[PDB]
């Protein structure tokens, strides 16, 4: 019933090398709209074999509406079609306001929740694989009316079934945000026919995601500005070789702030990140664990 020849483009609220997302109206209500890029045709395929075929459905998942194709000024555009979340990505949210304990964890909670939904497959009869997210990051979390968040862009998934041992990586030139970039994969090491790696790829960035939402946590009067990952080592865009000098070379990590040990949840926390941080890939923690350690801390 949704089709993008229904829906009207209202305004243009994000853009990149993948295209452009549109904030659209369908019947009245919102919706969001992400124009898929010549260049990031891979990632529309992904996503719709992802939202269709496979039928991924979650609270802290993005809500997929429709998959859609739609020819206008001579080209053919490749619409994916989700639920609009008025308070935008995590990203700009952090940047619009400060956090207390219960809205921090929360909001982290939610991601764990929403990880885990992705890596745990589900057996039987038209049972869900294991997926892999491999491009976590804040702006790919968006931040629900009921202050949790859901996860989006499934354009490099990656899956797995334990039954047949089947791996699916797809077929996407595509790289994963650099920023976030784990480092077995600056440094080439990452077994690339093993579903498990690409698992820790993403607990490394879930980690770093953890860190940007608990420098916004406001503690004894204090809190951090928001500042994304390796923001004092490395550009805006920063390059391959940038990442592997701070990640790999001098083996750093975001810094803790020190006024964090004066609050048992930052503490916690800032525990829970680190594990996440090992430079041994199967060291750190699984989805699983990250979100019930989250789920007692208080
Ligand atoms: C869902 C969304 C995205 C978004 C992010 C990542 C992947 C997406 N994929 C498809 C559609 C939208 C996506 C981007 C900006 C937004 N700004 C306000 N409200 C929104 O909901 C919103």
């Amino acid at each position: 019933r949704t089709v993008a020849r229904d829906i009207t483009l209202l305004e243009c609220v994000g853009k990149g090398r993948y295209g452009e997302v549109w904030r659209g109206s369908w019947q009245g209500e919102n919706v969001a709209v992400k124009i898929f890029s010549s260049r990031d045709e891979k990632s529309w395929f992904r996503e719709t074999e992802l939202y269709n075929t496979v039928m991924l459905r979650h609270e802290n998942i993005l809500g997929f509406i429709a998959s859609d194709m739609t020819s206008r000024h001579s080209s053919t555009q490749l619409w994916l079609i989700t639920h609009y979340h008025e308070m935008g990505s995590l990203y700009d949210y952090l940047q619009l306001t400060t956090l207390d304990t219960v809205s921090c964890l929360r909001i982290v909670l939610s991601i764990a929740s929403g990880l885990a939904h992705l890596h745990i497959e589900i057996f039987g009869t038209q049972g869900k694989p294991a997926i892999a997210h491999r491009d976590l990051k804040s702006k790919n979390i968006l931040v629900k009316k009921n202050g949790q968040c859901c996860i989006a862009d499934l354009g490099l998934a990656v899956m797995h079934s334990q039954s047949t041992n089947q791996l699916d990586v797809g077929n996407n030139p595509r790289v994963g945000t650099k920023r976030y970039m784990a480092p077995e994969v600056l440094d080439e090491t990452i077994q690339v026919d093993c579903f498990d790696s690409y698992k820790r790829v993403d607990i490394w960035a879930f980690g770093l995601v953890l860190w940007e939402v608990a420098r916004r946590m406001v503690s004894n009067g204090i809190v951090e500005d928001y500042k994304p990952p390796f923001y004092d080592v490395v550009p805006n865009d920063p390059s391959f070789e940038d990442m592997r000098k701070v990640v790999c070379v001098d083996q750093q990590r975001p810094n803790i702030p020190n006024r964090w040990f004066s609050d048992p949840t930052l503490t916690s926390l800032a525990k829970l990140m680190k594990e996440c941080w090992y430079q041994n890939p199967s060291a750190r923690l699984t989805a699983l664990r990250i979100k019930k350690t989250l789920t007692k801390i208080d």
